[PDB]
This record gives C-alpha cells, structure tokens and sequence, in this order.
C-alpha cells in the first residue's frame, strides 16, 4: 500500500522533509538518525500534523538501520558538514549506509544529499549496489530554484514560470547556462533585448545563485527549507510517476564526453527511477565549464 | 472577504468552472443564465461538494442580471454557437451583458469565452467600458494545452514540463510557433536533433492541435472540460495574484504591428489584471501568419 | 505504478469523476461505455487538463470490456435510469459487467452507483465473485453531504465541520439519524437548546435532504457533480489508504439484526477495502426505520 | 491584493509557519525578530520554495517593528520560554508589540502563541486595543491534535475523523472532555461499549495528551511542527473565510460562568475574526475542571 520513506539523517533538512511528506500525504515516514531518541521526538511532533493536514501518514523515529527494510525511497542527509578532511569520514558513512541498503532495501529509490553530493552519490551507488537509474543526488533543483526565483522577482512573474538549467555539479563549480533560461517558455534574451532585464543584473543574479548558501550563513541562518522542498519534489516525481524534467546528479555514461562519474544534468524522474538522461547540446564554452565541474568532483572522489 | 465570481452562461463549461472553483475554494459562485431555474439546479448540486472538498464557497443560480453587482470576476460563456450569421446575434448578447457590467460591476475582471472569442472580447470591452487590463479572452491557454499535452505523451515527460506558444487568435487561424516550444526549459529542436521526436510527428501534432475541437465533436463529444480548466487557471492567476505568464486574447496597442484589435499573446495575469503584455520577437514568417489571424478577426468584427 | 481506474459508464457522473481524478492526480483513467466513440471524445477533452492541473494521469476512452484488465478500481454508473421495470434490465447489465470483473480484474476494488444502489451492489457482488470487503455502493456520502451542507448554512460554519449519519439505504427510505448529527464535534442538540437552530428548521432540512434529487430535477437540472465528488472521496480513501469513516452500502452480516443483504452504514475505507464495518447502536425507533429501508431493498431484489 | 502576514518571532515555530504559508500560497510573509539578520536568512531560504510549490508569496525578514504596517494577520511567538519569573518579562514584550499593533496595524487579526498563552493573549489584547473578535490564542487546536491523533491510531481510522474538545486553558490544567470525543461523527462511548478501545487505554491517552510537550523534550526534541500547523489552520480559516469550528483562547464574557478573562473554547473563525463563541453545555464536574484552569490563568495574570 503506502510508500515507505526512510530519511537517513533527522536534522533540519530531515525535519522539513517529514513535514512536507505529511502535508502532501506522500507515505509513511521513518526519521532515522544515530542520535538517541531525537528522531522519535521530531516524529512524534510531526505525526500530529496529520490532523491539520487531513492526511494519514505514519511518522516514526528510528535508531536502527534495519528499519530501512521495505523502504521504497531512501533520502540520505547524514554526514559531517579543511572540508577535504571530511571526505573519507563521509565516505565511511556512505559505506555503512550502502551495506544496509543492499541488505535491507535493494529495490529502493535513493536520493543523496550529503556534500559534496556528486561525490557522495557515486560512493553510495558503488557501496549499495543499486541500479544506476535508482540513485540520484540533489543539486540542480535546489540551485535553479534560486536562479529562477531571483529572475522572477526582477521580471515580476510567477516563480515557476522562469525555467533555467544549472549543470555539471552542485557547489561552487556549478555551471549556469544563460542560454537555457526561459520566462513563460520565452527565451530570456528577448527580455534582455526589450530592456526588461539587463546582462549586468543577470551577472549579479548568477553570482548570488552560486553564493546563496554562503549568503544565508552570513545572515546567521542555514539553508534547509529549499533543499528539503527540492528533495521532496524529486521524491514526489518518483512516487507519483510524474515524469518531471528535473536536474539531478546522475551517472554519466558518455554524455558531455564524460563517463564513470556522477554529474548534474536534466533527467526524467518517474516510476522507473531515472527514466531518461537528457544531454544538453552545449557549445564548447559551456562544455569547458562542465569539464571543470567534473574535474573537481574527481579530485574529491580521489580523496575519499 | 471572499471573491464573488459570476459565470454569465451556465452550460457545460459553466458547470465545470463552478465545480473547479469549489474544489479550489476560489470564491462564492453565481451561475447565471437566461434559462429559468437550471442554474439553480446546477448550483444546488455543486454546493454539496463543499463537504467533500473541505471548502466554503457559496454556489447559487441566478436568472437576474443585477446579481453581477459586486462581481470581482465575470466569465462569459453565454451565446449562440453559416457561423457568420451568429455574429450580430452574439454581439447583441455582449451589448446587453456589457451594459450590466458597466452599471453593476465596473471594477470586475472579465474573461470572455464566447466565440469568435477575439471578436467577442473586443465587443464586450467596448460595450462594458472596462479598462483594457481588466478584460481578456480565452484562447492560448486552451490551444497550447493540447499542443503541450500531445508532445509530452510522445516524449514521455510530465505534461506541464512542455511549454509552447500559440498566438494571433483562437480558432482555425491560430498561429503555432514551433520555435517557441520547450521541454523542461530545453528547446524542442534538441529533441528533434536527437531523434526523440521527428518534424513529421510534430507536423501531425500541430494539425491535431488546430483541429482538436473538431476531433472531439467527430467522436460524439464536445470540448468543455479543458476550456473550463483553462478559464479557471486564468481566473485563479488574477485572484491569487500569481502573475503567471498565460497566453490570452488582449488589446493590441502596436505589438506585432497591430493596433485597435484583440489578439492572442502571452500576458502576465496578477491582481492588476493584465499587468504585462509580452510581445514575442517573431520573424517575418511567423508575423505573416499572425497577420492572417488578425485579418480574420477584423473580417468577423466588421459583420457584428 | 499508478493506479488504473476504470469507469464503467461514461455519462455525466463519469465525466466529472474523470475530471476530479486528473485534478487530484489519482491514477490513469479509462472512460468505458457501450456508446461508440463518446468516451474517447470525453477522455481526449479531459486529458488536456493534465497541463493545467500539473498532473500526469492518462485518460482514455474504451468501447471494450477487456480494458478492465489490470483495474485497481472499478466504478459502475452504467444502467437504465415504472422504475421497477428497469430492475431486471439493470440486473442484466450487472451480470455482464460482473463476468468481466471476475475474468479481467478479480482483485479490483468496486464502487457501484447504479440505482437502486443497495440492490445493484449486491447483484454485482454475486456475479463478480469479489470478496465482500472489495465492493461497496454509493449512498451515505452523497446523502449526508446535503444534510451536512444545509445545516452548515443555517449555522454559518464550514460545511465539513457538520457531521451526520444517514443509514439503511440510498433513496426515499434513507434513515436520517437526528441523534448522530454534530457541529465541530459538538452534539447538534446543544445548538437546538441554544436556539441557534430549531427542530422545525431541522425537520424541513431532513425532508429537503431526502428529496434533493427531485428538487434538482424540478429545477431543470440533474444531480451529477455531488455524486461524482462523493464517489471520488470513497475511491481516494481506498487508493491513498486514508481509512476515512464513510457511510456506504456494504454487506450486512448481522449488524442491525440483518444479514445476506447490502445496506448503508459507516465503514472504514483503506488499502484493504472495507477494513471495518461500524454498527451504530441505534434505538428501537431508529432500528424500525432501518428495517423499512432493508425491506424495500429486499422487495426490489426479488424483482431483479 | 495578497494578505500580508507578519510573524513576530522568527524561531522554530516561525520558520515552519513561513514554510507552510508558501506551500499553501496564503500571502506575503514577514519574518520579524529582534535578532539581527537571522529572519533575513530564513526568509531567503524559504523564498526559493515558491518555485517548488508553484506559489507566489514574498518572504522577507525584518528587524523593524514598523514592518507591521499593513499587516492583515499577526502571529506572535516572541518571548522568553521559575517559569513564573518570565511572566513580567514576557508582559513587557507584549506591551511593546501591542503598542506597535495599535499604531501600525490596528485592523489586523492577531494570533498569540507565547506562553502562558491564555495570559499573554489577554495582555496583548489590552495593550494593542484591538476588538475582542480580532485576537485569539493558540491552544485547543494543538492540544486536540494529539488527542485526536492518538485515538485514531488505536482505532485505525483517519486522524481528522476523530474529533475532540479540550477547553479552559492551554498547558497542564487543560480540560479534556471525554464526553465530547467522536469518531466519524459517532460518540466514542460506542467504541468503548464494543471493546474497540477501553477506558484504561483512553486514560493513558489523556495523560499522554496533557504531557506531550514534556514527552517530546524528554526525547531530545522540541514541539514546533504541530504548533506551527495548528497556527496556520487558524490563520487560514480567517483569511479564506472558512468558518471552521476551532478551539482557541478567546475573551470569555459570561460563558462557563466566567468573564474578563481569556480561556479555550470552540470558536468559529471567518473573515470577521471570531464570528461565534461556542459555549459547551458542560456538567458540574467538567465545569469544576474549567474553573481550575481559569484560576491558574488568573494566578499568572496577577504576576505579570
């Protein structure tokens, strides 16, 4: 019957995801964490919103890895966050989690959030043994939400009506594709030609998109709501078989001249997991930038 | 408090609109019609769905034009449907309705559905005296829903993820812009280059889009659900101040080289009605087609 | 993946159900009917609302009974509508439909609408061979929606906040239980004691509830929106495993002193179909009325 | 146009409320707090979910009280949390906030969360000068959500289908009314008679309801999701004119033999704020308990 969604890590992102799953009645939720009892407390709190939301999703905490058994969807946020130093430690967490996925829920659809996400997703893919269409990493949905939002406020249009592509990787080497931005399905260049938005404003918006997490932390907060909603958009596309075109970290098998590595690109998410991998027909200049993102991913992969 | 939505015409489209307004809790509804008591029957039926939908919208019928008083939104579907012969008769209906709008609800936001919509909308604009940003006609949201749906089924992606533009007019001279079709924000030409869809399939989809109403009637049905949902998407964008980019019939003041006439183009719909009129930067070939659509509109305008 | 919902009968109720399923993204829909091509026309129209609704449900028509194969949910509205004369004819339709359910989708959850529903549901249960927890008839959700709505308008409270029970059967012998009416969970008698509503107003509301279909038809309309939304509330409770307490026609095995017959009572609808049959602890006066409803059901059963 | 919702206090409850308002597209949000820049960080994060949620709500932070100007709805969570010692300090915060409400948004609808809520709500009512129908305190929606949820899990029914009343005050002296609990509109005593639930289980559920916040904190968490969703259910009932029957802290003018004090009771919330105050017809035993709750409120009022 209902989907079982196990959230491996019950921190701030985990809490908002659980909240949103009950709001949308997506399925039973398990808030798993290594910290004793905390996930039970959050689960209990969150379970009462079933009344207000008119839903019927069980929300429970867990301090045991075998509660992954029966998982339809597994969302990994667990991990430590000399950033390079944390690579091996987080690799160890992916290993342990991957062994339990292979044993307890080999058919689950896996979403990795732990940073560097393009690295951690491939590690978990390797340690869990799941098919390449059943594991993705969060990146482009979150990154493009900022880009799309900022442009929509300049243009005074509904945020969803702006569409944009950010590829290669999550993080500071993300590749923003100015050429692939649209507003109500209309190329953004038309709005630049009409002076509704300038290139210089768009340049500032790009830098702000790239540095948004830093901007939030400099304001004495931490990004967890947008990330959680972006993760749930991806999870919901799988569970409801929406087949939405969402930019995620996925195994590259030749696209962009790249193989044996995970990178961000538009994919189609449906009941079969990653049903399609869409390769944008980038020019040599966008390609060069894509290469830089992949190289940084490889560099960090080599230290894990 | 709640918005008051008066539906002038309580036929099949009127019935589905009332259904959808209660489903979405948009506002109180008045089902108005010249036919005695029928709108009361439909309203009564529809009023009970408040229980199932968890909403609180009053739904009442009306056989009196002064029930337009206080209208926030007015949706006109009333009219007869030698098609040219009906022009003057439907003009007479717009006149009568327009006099009551001027008198009873001059500040209402008006959506005209009655065909030929690009003609009837301008007539009602003239007889009602409302500002040009407060009256639009249904066209492109409905026409592009077919185009977007058909392409999404070939491509196996979520229907909303395909975006397309159909301009000029509603009806057989609608202008389909192949160049402005995107899939997940990605130009459709990329999918044609990749052989995921061919030009010949797209040619068949275009003809099917243009002839969809005829196709439904040849199948012994009549199009009323899609039209109703498209009308409600437009009405909801106004009421909730969504500022969605929606293609509607609106007064052209120079765009595309055209003035003093209504034609379909992407507009932004928010709390100020038509907040923006977006002029696509068409080439001479798309422009020529746009001209043909406007000329047919003018031809029928001259017979009303 | 997605649920497959087959609507056996593609008339007015069928059309609104298909509309609501796409609105709520419930599953793929098959509009089946004996009439050539009409279900194809309605399906086509309805399929375009996927764009406006942000959903991804396939909507197709069918003139073939084997399209029931794979059905998760089957909703029967097909039938002719000297009312006693139609009993055998509608029994013949249930027979034919029941043989195809047994052959094509024996594990489907079945909702019968065809009138007299308490009769037709048992007939289809017998001819289809499905388990008693997998077949129900529409009655109390629809009947109580009117009662709950009318009281909420007198009391000026949200319609869903009024709860009421109507049992025994659908139709003119429905049993309205004044004692089981609540407002925000508070006994209705308190509001009568406070003079917020009188017994005489409630008496008029009861008669109006019983005669609502007649009232709609006397107003030159026909009840199909409320029935459709009530059917979808029931279907959605099954599909999403909501476990909502909904009053439906179900097999009585001793409740109310009655066996081997279908009658309306509160049931719990979840992933296991009818998970619970709730027997209200009626007094002898409510019981007598319940008996009269069952006797009329038996009388019509004997003529089929 | 859109409602302006000012959240005075941008902590954990404030963050979830902002999240839920964008999810439901309720209106523009201001996250106000005395802490420098933090509300800006949370607002920024939360603003990006407009893309994922298909909504268009502005979300901004504020460190200035005059941003209350134009507020339609104001939700107060600000305050320190020898508990008696904090009374005067929180009274000082209500004073300051109340002066700004009177000056900047005298027509706003106010929801107070700060504890002891039944005390703080009356203080803010007095310092802000707003009409008694325009200020309420959070209590019963939150408290009954636990009670309703726990019973629904024992009974295996949808959480919303259980309705219950907790009155008098929020906090340890809350009055749980066993007599006013229903399941699908059916008295809970019927389920006790049928042995579906026992009195002893219900006794444990009552104690758990009363001690839920303590239970969450003993589990190393803190209650903020349920409280936030309960606050939003109340705010949404006002904004959308739902007229839902919700138990809130409101000015008592004679009900239950009590005056000049705020206490929890079912109220109707619509566009006119508190449209109705429903007085339950309690017996002398429930009344005695209600008195104890009011006395504790008065005791703490006298120390502020």
């Amino acid at each position: 019957p209902k989907a079982k969604i196990v959230l491996v890590g019950s921190g701030m992102i985990g809490g908002v995801m659980a909240t949103l799953i009950v709001q949308k009645n997506l399925g039973d939720v398990v808030l798993f964490d290594i910290v004793k009892n905390m996930p039970h407390g959050k689960a209990l709190d969150t379970s009462h919103t079933n009344v207000m939301a008119y839903s019927n999703c069980k929300v429970s905490g867990s301090n045991t890895y075998d509660d992954l058994a029966g998982s339809d969807v597994v969302i990994v946020t667990a991990g430590f966050t000399n950033r390079d130093d944390l690579l091996p430690l987080n690799n160890k967490i992916m290993i342990e989690i991957g062994g339990h996925i292979k044993k307890n829920c080999p058919n689950a659809f896996i979403i990795v959030v732990t940073n560097p996400v393009d690295v951690m997703v491939q590690l978990l893919h390797q340690h869990s043994g799941v098919p390449k269409n059943k594991i993705i990493g969060l990146g482009g949905v979150l990154d493009t939400s900022r880009l799309k939002y900022y442009i929509s406020q300049k243009l005074n249009v509904c945020p969803r009506d702006v569409n944009a592509h950010i590829v290669g990787a999550h993080g500071n080497k993300m590749v923003l594709l100015k050429r692939y931005i649209t507003v109500g399905g209309i190329p953004l260049q038309e709005f630049i030609n009409n002076k509704l938005i300038s290139d210089a404003e768009l340049e500032a918006i790009f830098d702000r998109t790239v540095n948004t997490a830093l901007e939030i932390v400099n304001l004495h907060a931490s990004p967890y709501v947008a990330p959680a909603a972006a993760i749930i958009e991806m999870a919901e596309s799988y569970l409801k078989d929406l087949k939405k075109v969402l930019i995620c970290s996925t195994l590259l098998e030749g696209q962009y001249g790249h193989s044996d590595i995970f990178g961000g690109t538009p994919v189609v998410l449906g009941a079969n997991g990653v049903e399609q991998v869409i390769e944008l027909q980038l020019n040599s200049e966008e390609k060069a930038k894509f290469d830089e993102a992949i190289a940084e991913t490889k560099r960090m992969k080599a230290l894990a």
